[PDB]
This record gives structure tokens, sequence and C-alpha cells, in this order.
């Protein structure tokens, strides 16, 4: 249905939020390569690449919802052009395996075990993403809790998985590695559970439109908590350890 | 008089966008201390304090503009509570003299010599913003020029004592540290450039609310770019002289 002032400009300026950080976060992250050791710099560009990539998608997320409401009578109204919300699960599909990499570059594992560690996480997020899909589309609430309890069983085997090998490779290592690693534990458990707590909103009640509003604004912020700033995260491990490396 | 739709978002926008970009920074600075060693802490601290306080007067000024108008009639209205330009001018008074601090500091220049060159530095942006806020909230474009062109004066000072100064401290210093100290010189001049290019904008002809929305929004990019973005350039070069002292 139609939209009031204050929703449209409250996505509005969400996807024009996202698309400054993303971009402006680029640029650092691909310029940082230069501060850090040499072992450590694939995954700052992976980190370049992943905000990149999602701010060419918020560019097109942006583009879109401008496209699909119209002022008129004080009001936006519906268009013709429905928003396209492929792009986001789209950019999630191509973004969530690199940044399982950038994880795991940093980390500095062994090949023998990086690799299978990689493909089982990658597999996950693929199932994860693409079950969600038809839940997200539903306009029927019991199709959007089925399917969004599938998603869950990847979504909670890939932190587990996570927090585990985490755990795993804070042996032996400094102690300033020790708690910025253990940090970013955290970052990744609450950043990524913003995404099934937006998910839940059109469950709650609410006004359908409000329940959209907030579905969108929750992706984006939970977007940027898991790409850029879990990058700066990243980057600071990436320091400590060329310092360890002496 | 009264605002379009688009030109009150575009400055609520930049207001708020504002407002994430300071507090977040003052974060990331307050914690990217423990990266740096002893001697470059005061530079990132201060570039805290700065953002800090920008911030405080950003979220200030966002109440301020949300309270002048009103929905009304599907446009924007003006209403009783006028907006406060001089929240904007108290900042600068109170964090531009810091921003001197921060360039000082991360360059260690011994006492006899920093003390003297700050005195300056601060007496000169203290008379550059006073003399350009009767200009600022004038009504009138003669005076808007007089008092314009005399706070350029020593807004050319500052920026030509700063050039110099910060050459004359490339040398002998490693290359990494030269090239960011060249860039952080350019920065420096192409973002306090924004403020009286901004400053110009009631004058090139143009509707009077279309002039006052690119003043606010131009401001408020300047603030971004001359304080988190060249805090970042100043962290960059805490890392590589730590470095360099091994
Ligand atoms: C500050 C950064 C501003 C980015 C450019 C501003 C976008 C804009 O004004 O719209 C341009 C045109 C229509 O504008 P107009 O016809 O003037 O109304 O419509 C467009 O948007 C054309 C697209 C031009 C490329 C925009 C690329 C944005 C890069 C943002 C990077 C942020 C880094 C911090
Ligand atoms: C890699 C192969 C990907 C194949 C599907 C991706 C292409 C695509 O753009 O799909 C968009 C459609 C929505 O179409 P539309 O609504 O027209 O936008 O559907 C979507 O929005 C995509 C959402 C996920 C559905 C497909 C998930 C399974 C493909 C993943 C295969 C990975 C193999 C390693
Ligand atoms: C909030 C979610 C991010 C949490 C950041 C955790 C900071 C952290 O790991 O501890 C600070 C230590 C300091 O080292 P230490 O010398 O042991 O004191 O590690 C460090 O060396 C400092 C490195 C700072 C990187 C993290 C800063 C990101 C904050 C982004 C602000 C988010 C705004 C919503
Ligand atoms: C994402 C960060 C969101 C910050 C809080 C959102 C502000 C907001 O929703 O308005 C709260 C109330 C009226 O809201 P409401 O009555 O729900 O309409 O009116 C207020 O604004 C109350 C002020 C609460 C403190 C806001 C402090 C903002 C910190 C932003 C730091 C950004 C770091 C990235
Ligand atoms: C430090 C002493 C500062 C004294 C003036 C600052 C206090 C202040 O809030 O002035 C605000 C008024 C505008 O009042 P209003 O329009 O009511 O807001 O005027 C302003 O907006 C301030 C703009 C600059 C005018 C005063 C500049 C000279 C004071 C600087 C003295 C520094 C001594 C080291
Ligand atoms: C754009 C305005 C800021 C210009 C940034 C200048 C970057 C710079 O100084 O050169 C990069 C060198 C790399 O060192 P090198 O090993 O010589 O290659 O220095 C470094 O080590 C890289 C340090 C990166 C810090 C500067 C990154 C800030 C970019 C903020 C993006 C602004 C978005 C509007
Ligand atoms: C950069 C983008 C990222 C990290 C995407 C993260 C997406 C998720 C963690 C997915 C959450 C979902 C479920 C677990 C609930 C059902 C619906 C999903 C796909 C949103
Ligand atoms: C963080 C805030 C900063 C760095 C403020 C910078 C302000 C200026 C460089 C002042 C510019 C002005 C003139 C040179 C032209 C007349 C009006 C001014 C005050 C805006
Ligand atoms: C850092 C490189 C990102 C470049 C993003 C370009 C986005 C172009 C969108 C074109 C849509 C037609
Ligand atoms: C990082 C500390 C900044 C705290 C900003 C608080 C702003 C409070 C404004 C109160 C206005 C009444
Ligand atoms: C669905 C939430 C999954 C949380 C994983 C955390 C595992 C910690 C066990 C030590
Ligand atoms: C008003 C612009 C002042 C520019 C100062 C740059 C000085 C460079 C001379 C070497």
């Amino acid at each position: 249905d139609s939209l009031t002032y204050g929703q449209f400009n409250l996505v509005y300026n969400a996807f024009s939020f996202a698309i400054a950080a993303m971009f402006a976060s680029a640029l650092f992250f691909f310029s940082a390569q230069a501060l850090v050791g040499q072992r450590y710099r694939l995954a700052l560009l992976v980190s370049a690449i992943v905000v990149s990539i999602a701010g060419y998608h918020y560019f097109r997320i942006f583009n879109s919802w401008d496209a699909a409401y119209v002022l008129e009578n004080g009001v936006y109204s519906l268009t013709s052009e429905k928003f396209n919300d492929a792009y986001r699960y789209v950019d999630w599909l191509l973004t969530v395996p690199l940044l399982l990499v950038e994880t795991v570059a940093v980390l500095t594992l062994p090949a023998k075990e990086a690799r299978p560690l990689l493909i089982k996480l990658t597999v996950a997020s693929v199932l994860m993403i693409a079950t969600g899909y038809p839940g997200e589309i539903s306009d029927d609430i019991t199709t959007r809790i089925i399917w969004g309890t599938v998603s869950t069983i990847p979504f909670a085997y890939i932190l587990y998985v996570l927090w585990v090998e985490l755990s795993r490779s804070l042996v032996r290592q400094p102690a300033a590695v020790q708690t910025l690693v253990r940090n970013m534990r955290w970052l990744l458990l609450l950043s990524w559970g913003v995404y099934p707590i937006a998910y839940l909103l059109p469950m709650l009640g609410v006004s359908g439109t409000s329940a959209a509003v907030g579905v969108q604004v929750g992706y984006t912020i939970a977007d940027v908590l898991a790409k850029p700033v879990f990058g700066l995260l990243v980057f600071a491990i990436a320091l400590v350890k060329t310092k360890a490396d002496q």
C-alpha cells in the first residue's frame, strides 16, 4: 500500500547511507593493504571486494526503491515497477562466501584445514540464503515462518562452526591478538543475528507497511555491521599479527 | 520561505549522516590509541575528542532543523523557532584549534617550536571564524561578501603556514611517512576549501531556499572530510611512524 513521507525517507536514507559506507570503506580497505604484512593483505583485499559488490547492489537497490514509489497528494503511492527483493539476496549469495574467506584468511590456517572448512561453510550459506528467499517474498505468514525456520538450520551451523574455529585459533596467540579475536567472535554473532530478527517483524502484528519498512532498514544496518564494521576488526587483527611477526 | 519535500530531506539526511559519522569515528579513534606507539596516542585522543564535540553539536543542529519546519499541505512551512546558525560556528571555534593540535602532535615537533606555531594558528582560526559569522547570518549580499573576504585573510594564513610546516617536516623521514604527509597536505587544502565555496552559493543567483540548502549540505560534507576522514590519515601516519621507531 501507500507509504507516508517518513516511511519512504527512512528507507531512502538507509540505502543512501549504505552506498556511502560501502564505497568509502572499499577505498579504505584497498589502501590499508599497505599497512599490514604481505601474509594478511588477501584478507584486506577480499574485504574491499565485499563492500564494492555490496555498494554496487545498494546502488541498484536505491534506484529500485526510488522508481517504485511516486510522490502525489502528499504521500507516496506504489508505481508500476515493483521493488526488486532479489538484488539483496543475489548480493548475499556472492558476498557471504567472500566474508567467510576473509574470516579464514586473517587467521592463517593451513590449506589442508582451511579448504574443507571453507567449502562446508560456503555450501551452508548458499542453502541458508536460498531457503530464505521464498519466505522473504511470500504474502503469506505461514509460508514465511516455514521457509525461515528451515533457513535457521544452516544459519546455526555456520555460527557454531565459526565460534569453535575462532576459539580454537586463540591458543598460543599473543594477548592483544586474543582480545581482538574474541571480540570478532561476538560481532559476528550479534551482527548476523540482526537478519533473522528483522525477518520476524511482519509477524509481530503491526501494519504491513511499517513491517516492510522495518525489514528493509534492519537488513541495511545489518549489512553495514557485518561487512565494513566487521572488516575494521579484521584490519586490526592484521595490524597486531603483523607486529607479532616483528 | 517554505521548503520542498526534497529540500528538507536533503538537509535532514545530511545532519543524520554527520551524527553517525562523528560518533562512529569517535569510537574508532579512541580505541585506535592501542594500535600506535605511546608518542602518537595524543593525536588519536584529540581526534576522538574533535568528532565527539562535533557529534554533540550535530545532534543539536539536527534538532534545531527538525523543530524549525513543519509538514503541512504537502510542503514544509517555517515554524516559529528559527534555525540556530550559531551551533556550527560555536563548534568550529572549539574543534578547529583542536584539529590544529592533532596536526602538530602527529608530526612530533619540539615544544619550543610547537607552542608558538599553535598559538599563532589558533589566534588566526578564531579571527577567521569570528569574522565569518556576521556575514553568514546577514540577509544582505554586500555584507556577506565583505565579512567573507575579511575571513579569507586568516584562512589563507593558516593554509600557507600549514603547507610550509608540513613540507619542512618531510625531510629525513622514511618514504612511507613522506607520501602520507604529502597527501595530508592536499586533503587539508581541499577539505578546508569547501567551506568558502559553500559560503559563496547565495550569491551565484539561484533561489534563496536552494542556496540555503546548499550551504548547510556543503558545510556538513566539509566537516566530515576535515575531521573523521582527515583523522584516518593522521592514524595512518601514526602507524607508519610507530613502525619506523621499530
Ligand atoms: C553481508 C550480508 C550478510 C552477512 C547476510 C547475512 C544473512 C543471514 C545471516 C540470513 C538470515 C536469514 C535466516 C537465518 C532467517 C530467514 C531469512 C534469512 C535469509 C534472512
Ligand atoms: C571542523 C570544522 C572546520 C575545519 C571549519 C572550517 C571553517 C573554515 C575553513 C572557514 C571558512 C570561512 C571563510 C574562509 C570564508 C567566509 C566564511 C567561513 C567562516 C565559512
Ligand atoms: C568501487 C567500484 C564500485 C563501482 C560501482 C559502480 C556501480 C555502477 C552501477 C551502474 C548501474 C547501471
Ligand atoms: C561520545 C560522547 C558524545 C555524547 C553525545 C551526547 C549528546 C547529548 C545531547 C543532549 C542534548 C540535550
Ligand atoms: C543460533 C545461535 C547459534 C549460536 C552458536 C554459538 C555456539 C557457542 C557454543 C560454545
Ligand atoms: C588561499 C589558498 C592558500 C594556498 C596556500 C598554499 C601555499 C603553497 C605555497 C607553496
